[PDB]
Formats: structure tokens, C-alpha cells, sequence
């Protein structure tokens, strides 16, 4: 009982994690309103 | 009786001594109160 023991580090060393395709490639972003999404593309092929 | 001696330089002869370990990672200082001493870590991985 006679053994108060104090700590005196809280070490977590938990994670290696950064995104950077947040952040490269995904820059821009756009909320919603509506339910469902259109994205078109228009190809570009001639005789 | 006669001897009429002169005594010149003398030497040093120190050690090759210097840390590099109370210097470099061990840099703070703690004293103590208690008797025991813990060392609590967290596991840090989310899910």
C-alpha cells in the first residue's frame, strides 16, 4: 500500500498516416443538395 | 642535505570522458517522491 508510484510519461507512438490525396489530387470540393449526381464526359473521336 | 632541486611543468592526464547520452536524448530532469515509478504507454490504433 505504501507504493504512491508516480508515472511521469503518457507515450502514445500510435499512427503514421498522411493522406496527400486530399490534398494532390482533390483539392476542390462541392456539397450536395440533391439526391442523385450527374457526371458526364463528352468524347472527342472524328472520322 | 645539498640537493638544490628545481621543478619544472607538470602533467595533466584526463580522460577521453564526454558523454553524447545525458546530452543528446537524455536532456530532462526529473526528481523523485515516491518509491515506485510506472511508465504508462497508450496503444493508439483506431478502427
Amino acid at each position: 500500500m505504501y507504493t504512491t508510484a508516480q508515472l511521469l510519461a503518457a507515450n502514445e507512438q500510435k499512427f503514421k498516416f498522411d493522406p496527400l490525396f486530399l490534398r494532390l489530387f482533390f483539392r476542390e470540393s462541392y456539397p450536395f443538395t440533391t439526391e442523385k449526381v450527374y457526371l458526364s464526359q463528352i468524347p472527342g473521336l472524328v472520322n
